[PDB]
Parts: C-alpha cells; sequence; structure tokens
C-alpha cells in the first residue's frame, strides 16, 4: 500500500485531468464566424 | 455531531476548493507564443 495509493494517486491525476481538459479544451483554439459556418454546414446538409 | 457536521462542513469546502482552483487555475496567469514554445520544448528533446 506503500505504492498502492500512489497507483490511485496517480491514476486519478490522468484521469481526473483528462476529463478536466475535456470540459475546458474547447476554450483554447471570431467565434460567432466560427459558429455560423457550422450552423451552416450541419442544417445543409439536412 | 453539533461540530462533526461542521467538520465536513470545513473538510469539504478545503478539498472542494483546492478541487476547483486545480480545475480553474491555468486560467490566470500570448497564448499562441505560451504554447508554441512550449510545443517547442517537449518535441525538441524527443
Ligand atoms: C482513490 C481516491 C482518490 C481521491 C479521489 C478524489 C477525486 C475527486 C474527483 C471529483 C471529480
Ligand atoms: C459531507 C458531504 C457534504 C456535501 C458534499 C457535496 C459536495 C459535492 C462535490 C461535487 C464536486
Ligand atoms: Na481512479
Ligand atoms: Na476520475
Ligand atoms: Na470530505
Ligand atoms: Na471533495
Amino acid at each position: 500500500t506503500i505504492p498502492l495509493v500512489c497507483i490511485y494517486m496517480l491514476s486519478t491525476n490522468i484521469l481526473l485531468v483528462n476529463l478536466l481538459v475535456a470540459m475546458f479544451g474547447y476554450t483554447v483554439g471570431n467565434n460567432d464566424q466560427v459558429w455560423k459556418f457550422q450552423r451552416f454546414f450541419l442544417v445543409q446538409e439536412y
């Protein structure tokens, strides 16, 4: 258990960070034109 | 239990806040140049 909680302290903080990257990764990387192209894109196929 | 839930009302709100600081602390403190230095940094060692 000297490394087994350090498994869970390393399992969390690589799945937790990947979860938090998923919540926030839309922010990094004109956003009315970036939207209005995609709103035009999706409605055009239907 | 007059203080024991106030333990848990103080345990949460110091671990919850430290969790929420972890989600949001990347925002505070040029971010194309701040990235492109680190993308150059990591690829250069490999
Ligand atoms: C093995 C458990 C280590 C602590 C888990 C706390 C993670 C909280 C995640 C809430 C999104
Ligand atoms: C002792 C429990 C006190 C309430 C816990 C609610 C915290 C929700 C955290 C969700 C990230
Ligand atoms: Na886990
Ligand atoms: Na997790
Ligand atoms: Na707690
Ligand atoms: Na918590």
